[PDB]
């Protein structure tokens, strides 16, 4: 009831009790153990007070008025909205305070350890495809810096009835396209061949090559979507070079510098924001390993060893662990020689364990999942390896959501 | 009620229905995953025949010959021996099924796809520490065959009232000691420098080196340990060195050939055997990352560093990763250059996919820990990671279980 956690590097024992404030179910069961499975699994006003209330009750805990006053008024206030609304409209400063500790309780997050450096863009009065686009475009410009890269998320209006959504339909605001070809084989990013397909059923027109940046899809209010060019102005990129190996520049790879999620939905004292994108900085290994070696996706491992002169016969030569480093070396490389943040696998992996530390102290426990927050590369010399996790479901929350395009009613 | 697994590089899915078989509990709840937990947490006759049974029923089931009168009988003839002794005795043929399916239903183990070529040594007539020597030498022997390593385990006299136990106080039968200095740091095998004290303590005269072999220390129906000495023609020993940097012979890396588990417990229809010693071949990541590598183990990463003219300063030069890499293709080059058997990350984890496909399809499922399943360098670029896997406990069934010199009754 009062849970162990312990780090078999450093023998540091951790209480948590923050899981006893857990909700939400896990998959997990007494008889089965589901935390490798990728997806575990219209709201009423009957539900939406006790929600509310949970979530006011930790708001105004946070800010040391417990229970006063401007606390038991502001119960009242929504209760009677949600009696008279079967809804409600959060406070600027809950809205703040809900998304800052939807990151903080995001299991699967090894950055955590910024959550209260978050700025939060109100677009609850946004109506229209063209202000998305606006206060998308916004976004990016501010979190990207100019390489200074700064933690953000805008957020649209609530879900009302549940066919008036706001949705981003790209799943993250700038991915590169992926086109199959006559032969089989893929261009660009094979990850999002099916969206790169959508965008020219909308009409998009392809420059059909690698990089290609795709236009946002932005659904207003239940309305069918519209297709927005993101300025290329405002789209940071880094040419992938390697500090030793000359003929790294010849890959001719790039990456963009803003990791910025746009598929999800932030849940917040019962209130459901199905379009809320968000953005930090890349750690490295999620271009190097897995956007550029997963067999799925661009998969570079093939030539990168070929240019290293490897022993591509044999397995056990190790030649695909080779080149995976060298890679990565470059990404990291060419990220800071161009001063666009990013994080090694190895720095952010020590910031969450220092975040876990301060977390069971001044909060009683961190939620956290072990099958995500181990780097996909060099696990076990990075300290999270070693670190028992505790993962269970705390709100405010993001959650995952279905693909707009498989749920929209169309026209 | 029957579950899915998905393969997210291949697309692949299998439905799991051998989860309903599944008995002990995980430690996971509705409300909590534990699943990185590394150990999550006398027998009397009552419930003793219904694990009899439900294990007689698997067996007779396996051999083509569910409930027939061969059947009726034995479980007649265990029930009325349970009835007259408290406990029962195994057949051979039920305790060599037995040790099978407790290795097929290992969840953390990826080199299932052999269990089936599993050779079993009864050692069930073993009263004295001598006579564990003997078998255990004769285990070693077989097991490693000149290097054609061979999977096998002893199995020595189950346990009967508790204070009778046949226990291998060593973790492993073949271990590197680990010994202190006056200025704090440690030689040899930091992971053994209590039980180093132990065998000290007990009488070792250690040669106090680096890769000095400990000793067995053997425990016989409860009566205090003895020291035995494994004779060295029957210790297989690899030196480690690479296939393109000479100076890694002068690390004077080595190790041994034998991975052989001996602190464990098999369970099997209820009845618990505290000595069972099984052994097989290394996967080259277990020596190469783990041994090697750890913070707390050899600690090597410092050296190989070194010598390969790598930039230390910076954590995000990825020194750490270069040089994990270059001591695995090592391991592996030294452990074929030698022909003794060994496989690579890639190899084996392969090949537990190809063994999951086999469960799935003539069993119903495979219970799989993806946390110990994925290796600890690369995990990506291996197909287990992105494999969706469901961990449950079966019967026949591998347990942890104190170190002895925690719980014995002394003199
Ligand atoms: C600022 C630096 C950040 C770093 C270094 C970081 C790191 C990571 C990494 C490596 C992942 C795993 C992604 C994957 O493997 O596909 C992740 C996931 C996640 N990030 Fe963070 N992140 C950061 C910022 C943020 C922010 C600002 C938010 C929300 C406001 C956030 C919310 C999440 C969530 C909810 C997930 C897991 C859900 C999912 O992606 O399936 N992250 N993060
Ligand atoms: C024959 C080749 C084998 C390979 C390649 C292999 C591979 C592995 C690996 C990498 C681990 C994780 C160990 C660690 O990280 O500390 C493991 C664990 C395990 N192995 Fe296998 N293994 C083999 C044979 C066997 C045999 C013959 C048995 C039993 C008869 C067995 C039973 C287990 C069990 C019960 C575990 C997990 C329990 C624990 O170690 O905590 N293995 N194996
Ligand atoms: C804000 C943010 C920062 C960062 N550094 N990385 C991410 C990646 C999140 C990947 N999610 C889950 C996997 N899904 C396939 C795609 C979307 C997000
Ligand atoms: C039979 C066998 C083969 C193999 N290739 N590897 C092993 C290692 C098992 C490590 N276990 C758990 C961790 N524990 C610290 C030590 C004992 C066993
Ligand atoms: C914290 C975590 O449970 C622990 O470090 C585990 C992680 N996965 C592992 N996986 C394997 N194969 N072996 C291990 O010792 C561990 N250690
Ligand atoms: C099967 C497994 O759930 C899946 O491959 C997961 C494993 N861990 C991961 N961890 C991170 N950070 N990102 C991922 O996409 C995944 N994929
Ligand atoms: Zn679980």
């Amino acid at each position: 009831r009062f849970l162990k956690v312990k780090n078999w590097e450093t023998d540091v024992v951790l209480t948590d009790t923050l899981h006893l404030k857990s909700t939400l179910e896990t998959g997990c069961t007494e008889h089965i153990c589901m935390g490798s499975i990728m997806l575990p699994s219209v709201a009423t006003k009957d539900q939406l007070f006790p929600l509310a209330k949970e979530f006011l009750d930790q708001y105004y805990s946070s800010i040391k008025r417990f229970g006063s006053k401007a606390h038991m008024d502001r119960l009242e206030e929504v209760n009677k909205e949600i009696e008279s609304t079967s809804t409600y409209q959060l406070k600027d400063t809950e809205l703040i305070y809900g998304a800052k500790h939807a990151w903080r309780n995001a299991s699967r997050c090894v950055g955590r350890i910024q959550w209260s450096k978050l700025q939060v863009f109100d677009a609850r009065d946004c109506t229209t495809a063209h202000g998305m686009f606006n206060y998308i475009c916004n976004h990016v410009k501010y979190a990207t810096n100019k390489g200074n890269l700064r933690s953000a998320i805008t957020i649209f209006p609530q879900r009302t009835d549940g066919k008036h959504d706001f949705r981003v339909w790209n799943s993250q605001l700038i991915r590169y396209a992926g086109y199959k070809q006559p032969d089989g084989s893929t261009l660009g990013d094979p990850a999002n061949v099916q969206f790169t397909e959508i965008c020219i059923q909308q009409g998009w027109k392809a420059p059909r090559g690698r990089f290609d940046v795709l236009p946002l899809l932005l659904q207003a209010n239940g309305n069918d979507p519209e297709l927005f060019q993101i300025p290329p102005e405002l789209v940071l990129e880094v040419p992938i070079r390697h500090p030793k190996f000359d003929w790294f520049k010849d890959l001719g790879l790039k990456w963009y510098g803003l990791p910025a999620v746009s598929n999800m939905l932030l849940e917040i004292g019962g209130l459901e924001f199905s379009a809320c994108p968000f953005s930090g900085w890349y750690m490295g290994t999620e271009i190097g390993v897995r956007d550029y070696c997963d067999n799925s996706r661009y998969n570079i491992l093939e030539e990168v060893a070929k240019k290293m002169d490897l022993d591509m016969r044999k397995t056990s030569s190790l030649w695909k662990d080779q080149a995976l480093v060298e890679i990565n070396i470059a990404v990291l490389y060419s990220f800071q020689s161009d001063k666009v943040t990013i994080v090694d696998h190895h720095s952010a992996t020590e910031s969450f364990i220092k975040h876990m530390e301060n977390e069971y102290r001044c909060r009683g426990g961190c939620p956290a999942d072990w099958v995500w927050i181990v780097p996909p590369m060099s696990g076990s010399i990075t300290p999270v390896f070693h670190q028992e996790m505790l993962n269970y479901r705390l709100t405010p929350s993001f959650e995952y959501q279905p693909d707009p395009w498989n749920t929209h009613v169309w026209k």
